[PDB]
């Protein structure tokens, strides 16, 4: 078991606004943390004198493309880990990210845990983060500890692999949840109801998510200030869509959602990926 | 000039089906006599204007911009047998184009209308749950305050007339897409081989999906689409948004997919709730043809 | 019973654009032209006074609005009309449009033809539109020296209604083929491919219509000169949504191009619909 | 330096199905050498050896993961080639999937062009070809012969990249073509119109291309023998939408198309990918 006792160090690929505060709660619960970045608590220069360093290796990192950048080549992360220690994903990649990981840890010897999570900064502020894991249940149970730190609930999705398929599904209803309540202001707005009525009124009806009316009430403010900004949003829409091309499941809605998050990414990509609302609101005012 | 019982005691519908008899079952506990018409055949009257004859206020509760014109215009019409002054509350989820129709042919007649949709189901009408979503004078609106607070929990004033039937149209955009999102993205999960009940449990758990469509994914687990709100009312509401969205000018890809789902929903299965959606994505996933 | 130039006299209602060009083939081919516009070559000031002095009538109007609107009343078109003649709707109207206007001319005894046709104001200057025909076979073949001198080929669709049904699957067609072609460019504008050459080497493919190709010429020159308003397209394809939702047939890629073609006739509502190439080019732009 | 039969006579091929085969007919009577390596099994027995074999390789494989199973490695295909020689890719794969062979063909002194083709079986039979081609003007001149005797024209679209990307645009067209005609076709059947008036209508108008016009004439009959099967058409519009998000264009209409070519996939991965014409028709019947 990955208690502080018997395994204190954790080291961080990728060390963001996600990952910082999952790092906070993992020190105040007895751990050691040392982290790297691409761009520069102890910071390491390399993925693979972070992982030479560390008992546990927590990966944060944006995509497919940083993932490999880290865990694989001269200075990857993967081969600075001793057998039987485990390596916990928690980013947000493919299904096909996630079997190559598992796979090349294997080979070396290491349990890789695709363990993305449920939540955003606000969740990670206060370890109410949902741990979505996919491995063997001996493996998980090793992880609980890190995984209690920083979270809420740990939900088993299955083996190698259902982690990462657990988020993409919730990540979809993240996403066109948004666009949904987007276009439905808009056309309120268009069609000429008053902007502070409207808001108000979404707030009382139980058909919006507690997530979008926390974005609703932002959106009336103009508060748009990243808690998960559009390139990563939209990036997670990318990824579902590919997956659901791949398992040639037809998804419209989702699809459509994902272009709406693709103008939404290349308006502002580093704001909320809620900003999609004042967009329409832009829209229908011209 | 509230419409009290005291004042105001007989509340004529027109129409009386599953969501009307459950408003009509809570102004009786709260004072009134109730009347009724429907075009199938509580006393019952044998013409919208036999009904509008014997009532202070007019409740009209029918599903479409069709059924309203043929029960409130003509000699036979409710309005026909409305007197000046009166009003007629309409809750049924209509165009905005039949709303203003209506509204300037009451006014004629001397009778406001408020377009007065509610938002919630069946087992809000029971529980008097229902949100009435009006639009129309601030004083007519309080002259309907003890009729919207016997059916609902909350009244909003949405603007004057035709802003109720308009933030239906929201409302129910809301309530399609989300359940055909949800339906693709279980789907989706599915299809990449998660375990059904781990994946329905876990969606429970996750605070991205709303407490309606929870209930609905809780139903969906045991495949129980016995209708709450039917698929062919919920795709006629997304025919409607859709129309009233591209008479606006305003682009809303995510709706009209959603839309385009709850016709294939309706057109496998008319009569059952519109989340057997889910129903539908889970055969598609499983090669049930 | 054949309305050769038997029946001399064709009234419009409605001469704009599309229908001022088949008034000169009729002219051309011996008929004697009148016409009523609502705005005001003889000219008559009511619908009902067109009708009075014409054998047959001819109606080009761009909605169910103002279809209902010359159509209807002591002062509409049908009032003026004589017992066995035959009124010819060429307008781009909703099946329940259709089927009042079909129903109301009965109680005339004025045989209504749906008759919209394909092609825009190119083949009406060439006379090289395809007539889309509703009715009975025997009204049809009395109607034929007049379709004659408008088009190059009459197809009888079915009974009343199928005219009007036909025109619908076609502006679909022509709908999303458009919003097609812009998204497809605007992809390969935004991967960095040169403008002059994507647009000349999609002009070379066999997967783009006639039409369209004409359209993605005069985009390269920015030329969206009004051969048919985004407002009028717009709402052809409302009305195909419409009737597809009514129904109950999922069409998913029609109902996207109507979004786009929504945003189309917001930023630029009198030029020609293909300005969405223009939209989206901008959109990339950025 | 010109790829001519006599300074360049074999050209081996890396995959060769239904067009790959078509394209080497036509290169034997133009005066080459045909060789090629499936993975299946005058066939080599690996990628390497035949490169070690051909003066010029030719790729035609059908997605990111079977071209770099075949070119990587040392049993792949630039490990046998040549400083100097060139590779013709007319894969239609990613973006990103041609910038890493074109970034590992230049370690080996290799010059990648990118150059997957517009058309299907029966214009590889009648080499009617389009070619759409990246790479630097004076390697597209190299591999003019090659291109002319499979082809009818060779648009040079760009740099390196920029044949890939051009192919992504005109797949867009082809398959949202098709779903927006099967879409239409369907609400006419649904609306009451008779069939055959309504195929043969369609077929007399100006707004559908004539790669279209024939599909549709197919699936009057009920024919969707396969030129283009459903599985790699559907691969396609993946491949086209995930590009498009990386780019972060807004594509709606594509995006729809694509939900409806895995539909199409699902139901028959092997038939021509217009058999949605017939799924619509079967929506449309309720079977």
């Amino acid at each position: 078991i990955l208690s502080p006792e018997n395994a204190p160090r954790i080291g961080f690929i990728g060390f963001g606004a996600m990952a910082s505060r999952m790092g906070d709660h993992l020190k105040t619960a007895g751990y050691t943390i040392s982290a790297y970045t691409p761009s520069g608590v102890p910071m390491l220069p390399t993925p693979l004198a972070l992982a030479k360093q560390a008992d546990t290796v927590v990966v944060c990192v944006p995509d497919d493309e940083a993932l490999a950048a880290s865990m694989y080549g001269e200075n990857g992360a993967l081969a600075g880990m001793t057998k039987g220690s485990l390596l916990i994903n928690t980013s947000s990649v493919s299904p096909e990210a996630t079997a190559t990981l598992y796979e090349a840890g294997q080979k070396h010897g290491v349990v890789v845990l695709d363990a993305p999570v449920s939540g955003s900064t606000p969740e990670a502020d206060s370890a109410s983060l949902v741990i979505l894991v996919g491995g063997d249940k001996d493996d998980v149970a090793r992880a609980a500890p890190i995984f209690d730190a920083i979270g809420k609930l740990t939900i088993h999705a299955g083996p190698t692999g259902s982690g990462a398929r657990l988020k993409l599904v919730i990540n979809g209803i993240m996403g066109a949840g948004l666009t949904t309540l987007a276009e439905s202001v808009a056309y309120g707005l268009s069609a000429g109801l008053d902007r502070s009525m409207l808001f108000d009124a979404l707030d009382q009806v139980a058909v919006i998510s507690p997530h979008h009316k926390r974005k609703l009430k932002a959106a009336k403010d103009g508060n748009f200030a990243p808690q998960f900004p559009a390139r990563l949003m939209q990036k997670d829409m990318r990824l579902l869509l590919d997956a659901a091309a791949r398992e040639a499941v037809p998804v419209p809605t989702l699809a459509a959602a994902t272009q709406q998050l693709s103008l939404t990414r290349r308006l502002s990509p580093n704001e909320d990926y809620s900003s999609l609302i004042r967009v329409m609101e832009k829209i229908v005012a011209n």
